[PDB]
């Protein structure tokens, strides 16, 4: 499993329910034209494999601007972390060290 | 210089090369029929004068739909910001304050 194959959220119903369904969650809010998002892709693939207990999903902010707005997403990439059926926090930007640290705390 | 005299992007490779060459880049994605793009022209002229260390260009989304598509532009004006050889952010709509604040941070 990798950045390429993880679920991409395309609607609010899916977004909300998948949060509720998961004990540990990372949502990568991204834009396809955005260089820091692209930079983070191989880092996410490594994290996806290193933390198989964590569900990673992704969301294209131009394709799903209603989901991005629900999470009040401004900067790309924004990683929104979920824990026990609930969103708990953000890691903003192409920062693999801070991102891995937040994931380890889940 | 001004809105009228800045480079008008016409090609996808040209757009990519400009992104790589420029430490600081603003692209105005506009449509000629769209009033808010017109309203933003004198604001862009002021910003172009105020930020000589920023390269400003423009792109007609209807004449260059592939470049608009690359940046996922469907609302105009959209201002796409690049820093140090990659695209980093997008400001959507006729919002002079938000635009300057983004430009100021480059």
């Amino acid at each position: 499993s990798s950045y390429t194959s993880i679920t991409k959220l395309t609607n609010l119903t899916e977004f909300r329910n998948l949060i509720k369904q998961n004990d540990k969650l990372v949502i990568d809010f991204y834009a396809t034209w955005c260089g820091p998002c692209k930079m983070m892709q191989p880092h996410l693939t490594k994290l996806i494999q290193a933390y198989p207990d964590v569900r990673f999903v992704k969301c294209d902010v131009d394709e799903s601007p209603d989901i991005a707005k629900e999470c009040e997403v401004t900067a790309m990439p924004t990683f929104v972390l979920g824990k026990d059926g609930q969103l708990i926090g953000k890691i903003i930007g192409a920062n693999p060290t801070a991102l891995e640290k937040g994931i380890k705390d889940l």
